[PDB]
């Protein structure tokens, strides 16, 4: 029963960032064909349940080529972290340890 919101456009992305209010937002920039993305996706979804006070968004880079370019995603999965629409952290790679440590550092 995932809390992850699928983002399908640049407009949906901006509005999700604003809807977060003051809460940490974590965004997974992913693709359907990407092996490491597929490996970490269920863990990103489980974390969305573990951390009910953090907002979890998924952006498919083939769906949201505009979001991917603007957010300067070079490889997938990339995880970017926001507060009030503002980027407060980022890293690249399907790294479960780093993903959870970054949530805990930033929340
Ligand atoms: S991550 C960059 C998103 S936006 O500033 O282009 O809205």
């Amino acid at each position: 029963g995932t809390m992850v919101k699928q983002i399908e456009s640049k407009t949906a992305f901006q509005k999700a960032l604003k809807a977060a209010g003051d809460k940490l937002v974590v965004v997974d920039f992913s693709a359907t064909w990407c092996g490491p993305c597929k490996m970490i996706k269920p863990f990103f979804h489980s974390l969305s349940e573990k951390y009910s006070n953090v907002i979890f968004l998924e952006v498919d880079v083939d769906d949201c080529q505009d979001v991917a370019s603007e957010c300067e995603v070079k490889c997938m999965p990339t995880f970017q972290f926001f507060k009030k629409g503002q980027k407060v952290g980022e890293f690249s790679g399907a790294n479960k340890k780093k993903l959870e440590a970054t949530i805990n550092k930033l929340v």
